């Protein structure tokens, strides 16, 4: 059964007039900005932003691949997607 979400997680991440994205749950490094309640830090592959978001926004990546995971016209979204398949865990600062 699934547990909660956790940092390092791999999902597809859905924003307002954006299509389904590759993302990871992020860590929060020591001095960062905390998200608010209920949110966690979102980190985009590809555009390498950061959003806040609640469970209903995240896909996990494994079950939603075969859906969401095909290329994309939007910027960033095909470097994405060789992030989370080749070097999900990587820094990308």
């Amino acid at each position: 059964m699934p547990h909660a979400f956790k940092p390092g997680d791999l999902v597809f991440a859905k924003m307002k007039g954006y299509p389904h994205w590759p993302a990871r749950i992020d860590d929060i490094a020591d001095g960062a900005v905390k998200p608010p309640p209920n949110k966690y830090p979102i980190f985009f592959f590809g555009t390498h932003e950061t959003a806040f978001l609640g469970p209903k926004d995240l896909f996990p990546y494994d079950k939603s691949k075969d859906k969401y995971g095909k290329p994309n016209k939007r910027k960033g979204f095909n470097e994405g997607l060789w992030e989370i398949q080749n070097n999900p865990h990587a820094s990308y600062s």
